[PDB]
């Protein structure tokens, strides 16, 4: 139940806070507009009446038979690199009231691509590092996103802040439980998914992140193809034919990129984009990679003088996979 009034058309809903105790809130918003569509449902941009603050409203069809998995997952998440679930309410449709983020890596990468240019490496570092942090965080709960792609990576152009969104495919992966191989989008799918594996791990997200990194470096997807076969061919052309052992596990890099591509960017890709799922860097190990060393420099600034967003406020939860990595991850200047 919602109420409509005119101050300008105003919608007043009684919504449940995304986190904390269930204390219903009256939320009034106006100036709604569609910012995105998809198979899930629609995404709107709305303005909160009282604060003038912009929010995004993701509205999806609600199955009465079960609780929404995306909602349940998002209610438990609290990270600087994950879009925040402020409130949720019903219309049946589930409406997720999230923080509003102006851009996506997809649109940004496309602006550059169309202009035959490349995103400055400083932004590639900042975006990728933040993506790996969000993954280290979700994976620490055993949650695999399963659909990492530029359209699911939100970004604030001015603050250089990246936020992971779209938890509609996300799932807690439990050893011994099979999972569907038909998740994950064309050009971002790990080879084990292409091969039809149901015993895959969270490392599928690392492969997808490597595809995004390579795409930001190249200006186009690194493994295109409209079919699995075409995708595998593109993969084989770079990684070489997988060995019999590599197939069982799944169940020239320097020449790939433009001349002045930093060697550390290339090395990072080669460690993300590996056939053997267990051989891939974990997100936290990716964060600690030397390609991100510039971000740990005490004098680093955004091109426009502004400060970099928060990068070292790691929690114990976040570091749980490998606590000693805090040694690299938290630079001396961040330890006061
Ligand atoms: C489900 O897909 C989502 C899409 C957008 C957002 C989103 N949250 N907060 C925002 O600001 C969002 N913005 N989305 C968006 C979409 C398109 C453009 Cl071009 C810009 C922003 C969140 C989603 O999942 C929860």
């Amino acid at each position: 139940s919602m109420k409509v009034s005119r101050d300008s058309k105003v919608t007043t809903v009684v919504a449940t806070p995304g986190q904390g105790p269930d204390r219903p809130q009256e939320v009034s918003y106006t100036d709604t507009k569609v910012i995105g569509n998809g198979s899930f449902g629609v995404v709107y941009q709305a303005k909160l009446c009282d604060s003038g603050e912009l929010v995004a409203i993701k509205k999806v069809l609600q199955d009465k038979r079960f609780k929404n998995r995306e909602l349940q997952i998002m209610r438990k998440l609290d990270h600087c690199n994950i879009v925040r679930l402020r409130y949720f309410f019903y219309s049946v449709y589930l409406n997720l009231v999230l923080d509003y983020v102006p851009e996506t890596v997809y649109r940004v990468a496309r602006h550059y691509s169309r202009a035959k240019q490349t995103l400055p490496v400083i932004y590639v570092k900042l975006y990728m590092y933040q993506l790996f942090r969000s993954l280290a965080y979700i994976h620490s709960f055993g949650i695999c996103h399963r659909d990492i792609k530029p359209q699911n990576l939100l970004l604030d152009p001015d603050t250089a802040v990246l936020k992971l969104c779209d938890f509609g495919s996300a799932k807690q992966l439990v050893r011994g439980e099979p999972n569907v191989s038909y998740i994950c989008s064309r050009y971002y799918r790990a080879p084990e998914l292409i091969f039809g594996a149901t015993d895959y791990t969270s490392s599928i997200d690392v492969w997808s992140a490597g595809c995004v990194l390579a795409e930001l470096l190249l200006g186009q997807p690194i493994f295109p193809g409209d079919s699995g076969v075409d995708q595998l061919v593109e993969i084989i052309k770079v990684l070489g034919t997988p060995t019999r052992e590599q197939i069982r596990e799944m169940n020239p890099w320097t020449k790939v990129f433009r001349p002045r591509t930093p060697p550390e960017a290339i090395a990072l890709c080669s460690r993300l984009l590996e056939y053997t799922p267990t051989a891939r860097l974990t997100p936290l190990e990716a964060c600690a990679h030397s390609f991100f060393d510039e971000l740990r420099d005490p004098n680093v600034k955004l091109p426009n003088g502004r400060d970099t967003p928060a990068l070292f406020n790691f929690t114990t939860q976040e570091l749980s996979s490998n606590p000693p990595l805090a040694t690299i991850l938290i630079p001396p200047h961040a330890r006061i």
